[PDB]
């Protein structure tokens, strides 16, 4: 129950998420690197403020690393409330 | 954090603002917000990151990661939404 936020555009992965909320799915993570991090915040944000109002907590979020070159991670757990 | 020290990442490289965080800890301030916004927001955790992986290992604690929404308005008067991190880091 995790949505790999990459490349593509914020829409999808807000998208993916909201599939697997409407699925019965109350708890995800988002998950990022690199660049797509601020992608990874904005995802969570257009979930909790435009399309589940007052619905969504951001239930912990993790910084780490990673070696490839050292590449920062994030880590955002929702839940719905 | 008082409002002296916290470290805004923004365009510069993010060496400035490790360089920024490095300084105010070598001070001996405790605690240190690290915040930025829209695209910064992966160089602000690049800049905790290396703070603690390439200087700092085993020295510092995140204390505590907030995100959000700022409204920005752009130069022609528009209004839009930025997202924002603010990371509490401290030494121990
Ligand atoms: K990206
Ligand atoms: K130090
Ligand atoms: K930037
Ligand atoms: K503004
Ligand atoms: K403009």
């Amino acid at each position: 129950n995790v949505v790999l936020v990459g490349k593509k555009p914020v829409m999808n992965y807000v998208l993916a998420a909201l599939t697997l909320l409407n699925q019965g799915v109350s708890e995800i993570t988002i998950k990022a690197r690199g660049r797509a991090i601020s992608k990874a915040v904005d995802t969570v944000e257009i979930v909790r403020n435009r399309f589940l109002p007052d619905k969504i907590e951001v239930k912990e979020i993790r910084i780490g690393s990673q070696v490839v070159s050292r590449v920062s991670t994030i880590e955002i757990g929702i839940r719905k409330k």
